[PDB]
């Protein structure tokens, strides 16, 4: 073998060879036969004119069940890295066509390679997974690689953010990674499910067989598990929305979050936002819009939209900066806070948190879902992962009741004690120790009977009570909210607030890390 | 597992891991209550820690149970196995099912056949020689020993220090 132009020609080939993940049948099997190619998602989501793929060639060392047979370049998934509107960002994605996008030792070391440079130069990763679990033909080796995927996941938690895109059908190692990252986007007609054990170990426990797509699917993860954060109904949409989730965030821990607008039309407000709240204290109303008016040309990216909708999660901007919002929702359990809940809040503050983005709470709140059933299921525990977030954070955190915040769910929202750095409250406000009627009766326990009706009272001492109390003032004279503020004013009051803020450093007590309620 | 997991590491306490586990508890009402992020806090708990970690298979450890009990990818230092140690990919029968698909229906053989090959993997696999031949476990052990190596392993790793990325702080699934 001399020539080199020769070389250069068999390099051509062995990559047109390795480009197609075994199965010209198979990825040619790619523009209508439901899902997109690894590569074909990669070339959707990166500007694509300037980066590199590596390992490319890499192929598998097993020898047992035929894996010595087969070569399938790359292992089944294409790892490197390139830029999104920009910025460098690297990635993955399993390739389905090559052992069922089966996680091998080479495969998994490949993805691992990729977290460690990415965690090196301080680059978010997308991990579009499309993978049936691990490749049984390479027993324990296979479960040593998740392992190490892993430890990545775990090493880069709240240093580098970490999308994945779920585009496959993820049976049980499959699972772990994505859970370990911080949002998960799945499609429900284009992507298909996940689960930690299959229907067979269960379906001799029972009797129903599910065909095949969405079966444990995205629906239940994002209207009732809260595995997922985000659900699509396209490979496009997925891969549109990881760029529209990447420009919110910033690149590392070490950088603030991105500033595309940088505009300040921060000015001031006049679209009567106070219009939104029933003159009448027992109707709902949609907080989104109260949100829509007060960030920069309405935008809101919400997390977890169908999961516990009783609260709130998402990003915006305010003047050009991003924010994160966590509010209360009238519109869905009276805007209670739930185990569900408390869940998601906690880990979108902390997530928030760990990458230097603002936090804006905007209060309604009751207080907590009743029931045994709440109880029984730990909501003590896990409402008090919301009071560890917030009081564990150290990016700027502003409160804005605008109307109900009472008891526990008070505090849990963020409040001075908490560590919150400016509390603000519509005249609409209303912060109680605890529910007026139930602190009424309690209040005035052995009265209520010895008057003129069990039920005279409950106004002479409910009403009242909310007249003296239920009110923004009695907090404010006593030092608990900075200002109570027109409804109008609450952007500009953000704005300001935030601008000050800007340059927060608190102080925090050395730990390896602390021990949140689990 | 994971909240015991943290508390200890941060607190200077040691953690042994005595394995025999099948995997996790199937169902639609765990995955409807996500076992796939709560299953992951062992995950996170184990890889997070730096207090010194030593595995001591005992029995069964399969799939994701297997991981996540800690092993040496995940940042256990040591992990033995005792002689009846059985780690697998998965159920030697789930595994079975598939490697031996294209011959289980194929063959000229009815059904006995998933018997047979099952107890061939077992005997093939599940034992703990191929994973210590692999790097994965550093030593098959005699139980009566279990005591010994711990006091050995620990006495070691006592004076261990690990390195870890600067954050404010993770965000281990909730």
């Amino acid at each position: 073998k001399p020539p080199v132009e020769k070389l250069i020609e068999e390099l051509r080939q062995l990559k047109e060879k390795a480009y197609k993940g075994g199965g010209d049948e198979r990825i040619q099997f790619q523009h209508s036969k439901g899902k997109l190619t690894a590569r074909e998602r990669l070339a959707l989501l990166f500007d694509d004119g300037k980066f590199n793929e590596i390992m490319t060639f890499a192929t598998t060392r097993a020898t047992e069940f035929g894996l010595d047979k087969q070569r399938f370049y790359g292992d089944g998934v294409v790892t490197g890295w390139g830029k999104v509107d920009g910025r460098t960002v690297f990635a993955y994605a399993q390739d389905f066509t090559v052992l069922g996008g089966s996680l091998g030792e080479t495969h998994a070391n490949k993805i691992v390679r990729a977290y460690e440079l990415a965690l090196k130069v301080g680059a978010p990763v997308v991990g579009i997974n499309d993978s049936g679990g691990a490749r049984i033909q390479e027993g324990a080796l296979s479960l040593e690689g998740y392992g190490a995927v892993f430890k990545m996941n775990v090493m880069a938690s709240g240093v580098i953010p970490q999308i994945t895109i779920m585009a496959g059908p993820a049976a049980g190692g499959a699972v772990y990674s994505p859970a370990l990252t911080d949002f998960i986007i799945m499609i429900k007609g284009d992507a298909y499910y996940m689960f930690v054990t299959g229907p067979e170990i269960t379906k001799v426990v029972l009797g129903e067989e599910v065909s095949f797509q969405d079966l444990g699917g995205a629906v239940v993860h994002a209207t009732k598990s809260g595995v997922v954060h985000f659900m699509v109904d396209s490979e496009q949409e997925a891969i549109n929305l990881t760029k529209r989730l990447l420009s919110y965030l910033p690149s590392n821990n070490m950088e603030e979050p991105p500033y595309i607008d940088t505009g300040d039309p921060a000015d001031r407000d006049a679209t009567g936002v106070e219009q939104i709240v029933p003159n009448d204290a027992a109707k709902p109303y949609n907080m989104r819009e109260i949100i829509y008016k007060i960030v920069d040309n309405g935008e809101f990216l919400e997390v977890h939209k169908h999961w516990a909708q009783n609260i709130i999660v998402g990003f915006a901007r305010i003047a050009g900066n991003v924010v994160g919002i966590v509010a209360n929702n009238p519109e869905e359990f009276g805007g209670s806070i739930d185990i569900d809940a408390a869940d998601k809040a906690a880990r979108f503050i902390r997530f928030c948190d760990a990458f230097n983005i603002p936090l804006i709470s905007l209060v309604d709140t009751p207080g907590y879902v009743p029931g045994t059933d709440q109880e029984y299921k730990g909501i003590i525990r896990h409402g008090a992962k919301m009071l560890y977030a917030f009081a564990e954070a150290t990016v700027p955190k502003i409160t804005v009741i605008v109307r109900k915040s009472y008891g526990g769910a008070h505090i849990a929202m963020s409040i001075k004690s908490l560590g919150a750095d400016l509390v603000y409250a519509w005249p609409t406000a209303e912060i109680a120790v605890t529910g007026p009627e139930g602190a009424v009766r309690i209040l005035y326990r052995k009265e209520i009977q010895q008057a003129s009706n069990p039920d005279d009272v409950l106004k002479q001492r409910i009403a009242e009570y909310r007249k003296l109390f239920a009110n923004p003032y009695w907090a404010a004279e006593k030092g608990l909210v900075d200002d109570v503020i027109e409804p109008k004013d609450t952007r500009r009051v953000i704005v300001a607030g935030l601008e000050m803020l800007k340059t927060k450093r608190e102080y925090r007590y050395p730990k390896k890390h602390g021990n949140i309620p689990l």
